[PDB]
């Protein structure tokens, strides 16, 4: 009863962007979705490399939280990337919170899905974060037309 998932694929303009984005360049989200997104700081690694450990600053709901993510697993081919959450706000409800991004790179879209186990039973279904997703992926395609 602990476990859950949570899919959610967004039709986006066209991907090859996208996974640029995800992969090698997650410090561009603070500069196209500055509201929801704070920071991005590497602490460890390169960027774009599996094991890599990413800080993350940001504001959801109207508040300020943060979260320390490791890139568990990269699929270049199916430009895939899998990040799992290691310490932050999220982890005073969720024991593990893994979340992958895969891009469909004609007409293109993104795949959110999110697998985690909740500490108690609960605990809500993390709903307003996969909102949250959304959002910044919807700024990314809208970034300075
Ligand atoms: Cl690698
Ligand atoms: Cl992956
Ligand atoms: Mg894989
Ligand atoms: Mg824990």
């Amino acid at each position: 009863d602990l476990s859950g998932k949570m899919v959610k694929q967004v039709e986006i303009l066209s991907g090859i962007v996208f996974y640029e984005i995800f992969r090698y360049r997650l410090y561009l989200i603070s500069e196209m979705s500055p509201v929801n997104i704070q920071g991005v700081d590497l602490l460890e690694g390169n960027w774009g490399t599996v094991g890599s450990v990413i800080f993350f600053k940001y504001t959801i709901d109207g508040k300020e939280k943060t979260a320390k993510d490791i890139v568990e697993a990269i699929d270049e081919e199916t430009k895939s990337v899998t990040f799992k959450i290691v310490e932050g706000d999220l982890m005073e409800l969720y024991k593990t919170f893994i979340i992958i991004v895969q891009v469909d790179t004609e007409h293109n879209s993104v795949t959110w899905t999110f697998h985690y186990e909740k500490l108690k039973e609960d605990v809500e279904e993390p709903n307003t974060l996969m909102n949250f997703c959304i959002e910044i992926t919807k700024d990314i395609e809208t970034y300075h037309l």
